[PDB]
DNA sequence: TTGCGTTGCTACCGGTCGCTGCACT
DNA sequence: AAGTGCAGCGACCGGTAGCAACGCA
């Protein structure tokens, strides 16, 4: 029970995906999910006087799982934040990468590394990494800033 | 079951009754110095990875070996003093034997053995990294947070 | 006995490498 | 199916907060 998901592949905005695959609109939709799973938490926090989280702790990965929704992981989550960090920002920008990576005929993979350049160069257009993840868009709030990212942004 | 809780000492000292010195708490990194090598050894029989450091395996090894009152926390808390008496057993001891003066607890020992520390990162362009991995030992312990940044803020 | 403070160490955090599992000749 | 290429995510890592438990008041 409880069985692997099929591969996520590259897609244009918009677009659905092919059969036994997943495109990137859904991978993005992953995340807005995994939010309503720590409003929940939150919540279930208040009540019985807990800490509040804030941001996505373990426990509301181990949450999504027990209601089903083990496709919210913590390791895919991390692999793909840049990215979500690049459609929250300048969807703009992440919309015409992911055509350029389609007609190129690019894998997912390829994708995760080109995203990464534009970034740069926003953190260049500002200064500190953080601040952008750091509640400057309330949807990028609850995710952790990856390591990489920092070091690599101001080089 | 639990160690008797640790007691500030003088070099030799040994302490008496429901206590252990801190000549016996230096023992135990030694100690933990012999399961890594037990460990490594091993790795190469079974061919795979050759651990550098005190990893979360050796832990595992020790307690296996009826040896858990060596655990990952402890040493972690104690791994700055251990430093100094590798480093300059010199400076360890007055602030062992002072101690015995004030008669403070460990707590105190412990928070207090930094000072010393830090001056030696002067003169060594603060490379901690370098100086634990100056000596034959402490080269297989983990440099620990508090000291990088603690330092770095004097920087 | 009665209670507290200190501290040993369970138990879990946030991270992530690299092994499977899966999709195709 | 065996072989290869991809990528999902199991299965750990290194860290460290903070509870019990013990030893002392």
């Amino acid at each position: 029970d409880r069985p692997r998901e099929h591969p996520f592949v590259v897609t244009e905005p918009g677009e659905l995906a092919r059969g036994k695959k997943n495109g990137l609109d859904y991978l993005f939709n992953l995340y807005e999910q995994a939010g309503k799973f720590l409003e929940e938490v939150q919540h279930i926090a208040r009540e019985k006087g807990e800490k509040c989280p804030t941001k996505v702790t373990n426990q509301v990965f181990r949450h999504a799982k027990v209601q089903g929704a083990g496709y919210i992981n913590k390791p895919k989550m991390r692999q793909y934040v840049h990215c979500y960090a690049l459609h929250c920002l300048a969807s703009d920008k992440s919309d015409e990468l992911r055509r350029c990576c389609k007609e190129r005929g690019e894998n997912v993979g390829a994708w995760c590394q080109a995203c990464y350049l534009p970034l740069i160069k926003m953190a260049k257009e500002k200064s500190w990494d953080i601040e952008g993840l750091f509640n400057s868009h309330d949807k990028l709030k609850i995710w952790y800033v990856p390591k990489k990212l920092i070091q690599l942004c101001h080089q």
